[PDB]
DNA sequence: TCATCCTG
DNA sequence: CAGGAGAAGC
């Protein structure tokens, strides 16, 4: 799950808690459990994100950190239910009406504000392509910028470091809509393919986030290796690129 | 390499 | 039941 489905999953929390006291906190680590008592009876004030980071952020001025990784997932119940799973429940935040449950995720751990900033991964990341203030032209800039324009996209658009909540199939489905391969570098490109990138990197990410969970989102060419590619007719390929997989077309990424 | 889930 | 599906340690 990637930027456009975390906050997906966050707008989905807040809609069940925000502001809502909380009736129970449940942690299973140990060394969150000290916060259960400590938060009965304060309310989520917001759910932020940064990319693939959710920052459950509470009235008395903790916040909850978690990152699902590969595995995490939020549910939403009515309080008391816990539909049969196999997966391990790790968070639970309780309200009289609704509760909300996280399941599988690893990478958990409550902040003091001044960890928002400190924190090594929120230290880290680059801006949010979901961030409205966001535009194309800063995009460019960072591309341009000495810092970036001699990274290999292939690895560039999966570090959280450049913009944060680009993933795999984002990578994929990027690249194939401006006609790239993973092997270049923002100072190779010309004025109009740099435009064409920086647009991409925050409209298909912004587009999935409006619709996928519904003209609507649909993958051009992630996981559909051996069906024709639906600009040139050729058939789309799967590889490996930067040690995780990819789905390109030969006919019309170059 | 870690970490959890699901698959082939 | 290994081998595949976000990020950091080196
Ligand atoms: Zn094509």
């Amino acid at each position: 799950p990637e930027g456009p489905e975390i906050r997906r999953a966050a707008d989905n929390l807040e809609a069940a808690i925000k502001g809502k006291p909380l009736t129970d906190v449940w942690f299973a680590f140990p060394q969150l459990k000290t916060y259960q008592s400590q938060l009965i009876g304060q309310h989520v004030t917001h759910v932020e994100t940064r990319g693939k980071a959710l920052l459950t952020h509470f009235s008395n001025d903790l916040t909850l950190y978690s990152h699902n990784q590969l595995y995490g997932v939020w549910r939403v119940v009515d309080t008391g239910e816990e539909p049969q799973t196999t997966r391990v429940l790790r968070v639970k935040l309780q309200t009289a009406d609704k509760t909300i449950l996280l399941y599988s995720a690893s990478d958990i751990e409550m902040l003091r504000p001044e960890q928002l900033t400190t924190h090594p991964f929120l230290q880290r990341v680059g801006p949010d392509v979901l961030d409205p203030n966001l535009t194309p032209e800063v995009v460019k800039e960072r591309l341009l910028s000495p810092r970036f324009r001699n990274r290999q996209f292939a690895g560039l658009l999966l570090d959280q470091a450049f913009l944060a909540g680009l993933g795999n199939y984002l990578r994929v489905e990027i690249l194939w809509q401006v006609g790239l391969t993973g092997n270049h570098k923002a100072k190779d490109l010309n004025a109009a393919q740099l435009d064409a990138l920086a647009h991409a990197l925050l409209e298909i990410p912004r587009f999935s986030y409006a619709t996928r969970g519904q003209a609507l989102f649909r993958f051009k060419v992630f996981h559909r290796d051996g069906e024709p590619c639906e600009r040139c007719g050729s058939i789309i390929e799967k590889t490996t690129l930067s040690s995780r997989p990819f789905y390109w077309c030969p006919g019309c990424q170059h």
